[PDB]
């Protein structure tokens, strides 16, 4: 099984501030949906409390014993996503910071929408640039009516 984080990330790798994300783009959730739909998401406790409920069309998997949320995969390791996913080609890590950064390690693949915005930040994703990778494509977007910056979607592949 191919082992995928998704995550959305302003220049030099912010994607948090004050335990959000800070700016408007909504063109993200239409590039995450196509990203994963169909596939087994990996998210933590946290981040699924965030969204408040399962996302349709996805094998929901939340990574921390009672925990129990309503018709949702819970599990305590990464091996053990893999595990539950079953048979599939590419189980999907969805954030927050903390799994990205236990997780950066086994990842074959980042899909990283680049947001074109400097901004502060207290939250970072992890430092991949310590490892070597491909790109296997990529997608430019200009600023519109609803989305104020320019993005580039790119999907890594790891050497």
């Amino acid at each position: 099984m191919i082992v995928s984080m998704i995550a959305a990330l302003a220049n030099n790798r912010v994607i948090g501030l004050d335990n959000k994300m800070p700016w408007h783009l909504p063109a993200e959730l239409q590039l995450f949906k196509r990203a994963t739909l169909g596939k087994p998401i990996v998210m933590g406790r946290n981040t699924f409390e965030s969204i408040g409920r399962p996302l349709p069309g996805r094998l929901n998997i939340v990574l921390s014993t009672d925990y129990q949320p309503e018709g949702v995969t819970v599990v305590a390791t990464l091996e053990d996503a893999v595990v539950a996913a079953g048979d599939v080609e590419e189980l999907m890590i969805i954030g927050g910071a903390t799994i990205y950064n236990q997780c950066l390690a086994a990842a074959d693949r980042l899909y990283l929408t680049h947001i074109e915005l400097t901004t502060e930040g207290d939250t970072w994703f992890p430092d991949y640039e310590q490892y070597n990778w491909q790109e296997i494509e990529h997608e430019s977007y200009a600023a519109d009516d609803k989305n104020p910056h320019n993005y580039r979607f790119s999907l890594l592949e790891r050497v």
